[PDB]
């Protein structure tokens, strides 16, 4: 019911520290949005960075295969505050129809 | 960005007063998407119709074709009101993320 905001959702989790795939998965499925895998998360976590709209600090691991941390870029931290903006509107307007 | 909500948005318009097609859509673009058209707006009232949630009036004219006045079932007014506590839903949890 909000794939859209999925985008978004994800961001404003990287925004109050590092974090990994699974970490912003299970925040994601924490607050209701159950339906989401793992997958779904890293396929919109890799655009992120294609776009250039977080950072990576890859860390290793004796214990397992290396994990990726992310980390909000300055254009992340711009893009974010964009879409809240975006949110804001909406409900705003949504608001006034009420 | 809201497709899915027009739906609700116009039981939202047919539940304060007695309208048409063109009232619909006119209120549409007076609330933002211009994006709307006319015909968008009947598919959709079709819809309803067909659903059981709006009640005709068929009003004629010797100035021109008939118009179908559009008021709320009491199922649509059930409806509405489940779609408002379904946004109040979804706005409360993504305001308690921001």
């Amino acid at each position: 019911a909000l794939k859209g905001s999925l985008e978004g959702m994800i961001l404003e989790r990287i925004s109050r520290g590092e974090t990994y795939g699974y970490e912003i998965t299970k925040y994601l499925n924490d607050l209701g949005f159950d339906e989401i895998v793992e997958g779904t998360v890293y396929t919109i976590l890799v655009r992120l960075e294609k776009k250039g709209l977080v950072e990576i600090e890859k860390k290793k691991s004796e214990l397992g295969p290396p994990r990726k941390f992310y980390t909000l870029s300055p254009a992340g931290e711009e893009e974010l505050a964009i879409f809240w903006k975006r949110w804001d509107f909406i409900q705003g307007k949504i608001m006034q129809v009420k």
